């Protein structure tokens, strides 16, 4: 199992994150949503047959992010 | 046209640039990559349309995302 396959994974549960925070504060058009559900749908896919938490992926996602971002701002 | 699709827009945008930061990052697996290709080719449709800056729109998108966080760390 490629390790890049489980760091692209917890990036795209950050991102489903923020996704559903952008849903949550109502700017949703329709193809956004429709992606981040059959984006979940997916997530839960990858979530069992990896049958790694998605909640800790996020976590492990949001210090990718600050990592990436103390690279540059 | 509903501003909520810009909106949308904006955070696909700041989202597709942290994904190129995970490509760059080596952490590439190979569904990750074909979908930051076919999603630049459709934010570049979108860029023309909407005629909206895919940097500035990044930038709107951090942001957001700020905004976001601010409301939950």
């Amino acid at each position: 199992m490629d390790s890049n396959t489980v760091s692209s994974f917890q990036v795209d549960c950050f991102l489903w994150h923020v996704r559903k925070q952008v849903v949550d504060q109502e700017l949703g058009d329709a193809p956004f949503l429709d992606r981040l559900r059959r984006d979940q749908k997916s997530l839960r896919g990858r979530g069992s047959t990896l049958g790694l938490n998605i909640e800790a992926a996020t976590h492990v996602g949001k210090q990718i992010v600050e990592k990436i971002l103390k690279e540059e701002s």
